[PDB]
DNA sequence: CCGACGTCGCATCAGC
DNA sequence: GCTGATGCGAC
DNA sequence: GTCGG
């Protein structure tokens, strides 16, 4: 449906969700607004009254009201006020820096650090992640055309095969769903000798060695979060690398393939057939007792157990 | 009326 | 020192 | 904020 049917409404709701999350620290109202924004975006008629909106699930008495106000006046008094408020719009802004969440942004603004310039002048009050978040603020909000993703994937598979030819790597995310662009790169790793440490680090190390990986946000025994750059300049880009055991690998690939709404929908159907699915395993439900993890050897095994027809990654927007 | 609302790895903090 | 809590980025 | 036990 064209943005311009209810775009003004969904934008109002999105911006309200952001203030809830970033300024108020009400994660649940932040999800409540997002859920209402999503259900309205998908609605194929120009909304004419709050009461009409109110029939959608996740739209309730107070969002119906705000919708009427927006229909009557082209705006919300409350959102106009919060927008112009120096403190609140700074807190909300600073959270766009990767590594600065609602709590650091509050603490910065409290001591009068409100802008990126203020951030640049005070690097010693930033932790490591936060400095990298700052040094790449602009790069991090840019999108990744599929063409660069394929070239990034060429580099990742090649270097992974070179470290040890028995690794299995799959790039997940919207890339894997065939999206024309991506926000970042998510790489899933496993190795036959890993089931239920150096295996992760050795790969990270090879990608630093050929200068693909440039910075490190965090790195553990199973997850790496970092930054990479195609050789020339291209923007710097977010890359995660996770090492999963073999018998959880295909669950990992399904989950990190997503999307969101697809996984949710699939968890929900999974529910109605007496199964649960997290990032690791699929388990039958007992009185409601999740039992032992079932064997899984492809993505398909999972879709089978729940009696759903395999879906091509292509067809997993929802 | 009032509790649920997704779940988890890593970095860094508070506190013993 | 250590453990357990909290912030943060994430389908 | 919305939903539902
Ligand atoms: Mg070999
Ligand atoms: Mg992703
Ligand atoms: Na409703
Ligand atoms: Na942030």
């Amino acid at each position: 449906p064209q943005e311009t049917l209810n775009g003004g409404i969904t934008d109002m709701l999105t911006e309200l969700a952001n203030f809830e999350k970033n300024v108020s620290q009400a994660i649940h109202k932040y999800n409540a607004y997002r859920k209402a924004a999503s259900v309205i975006a998908k609605y194929p008629h120009k909304i004419k009254s709050g009461a009409e909106a109110k029939k959608l699930p996740g739209v309730g008495t107070k969002i119906a009201e705000k919708i009427d106000e927006f229909l009557a006046t082209g705006k919300l008094r409350k959102l106009e006020k919060i927008r112009q408020d120096d403190t609140s719009s700074s807190i909300n802004f600073l959270t766009r820096v990767s590594g600065i969440g609602p709590s650091a942004a509050r603490k910065f603004v409290d001591e009068g650090i409100k802008t990126l310039e203020d951030l640049r002048k005070n690097e010693d009050k930033l932790n490591h992640h936060q400095r990298i978040g700052l040094k790449y603020f602009g790069d991090f909000e840019k999108r990744i055309p599929r063409e660069e993703m394929l070239q990034m994937q060429d580099i990742v598979l090649n270097e992974v095969k070179k470290v040890d030819s028995e690794y299995i790597a799959t790039v997940c995310g919207s890339f894997r769903r065939g999206a024309e662009s991506s926000g970042d790169m998510d790489v899933l790793l496993t190795h036959p000798s890993f089931t239920s440490p150096k295996l992760l680090h050795q790969v990270v190390e090879q990608l630093q060695k050929v200068h693909f990986i440039t910075d490190t946000l965090s790195k553990g025994e199973t997850k790496f979060m970092g930054v990479c750059q195609l050789p020339s300049e291209y923007p710097h880009r977010r890359i995660d690398i996770r090492l999963i055991p073999k018998d959880q690998y295909y669950c990992g690939v399904l989950y990190f393939t997503g999307s969101d709404i697809f996984n949710k929908n699939m968890r929900a159907h999974a529910l109605e057939k007496g199964f649960t699915i997290n990032e690791y395993t699929i388990r039958p439900l007992g009185t409601g007792v999740a039992g032992e993890p079932l064997p899984v050897d492809s993505e398909k095994d999972i879709f089978d157990y729940i009696q759903w027809k395999y879906r091509e990654p292509k067809d997993r927007s929802e």
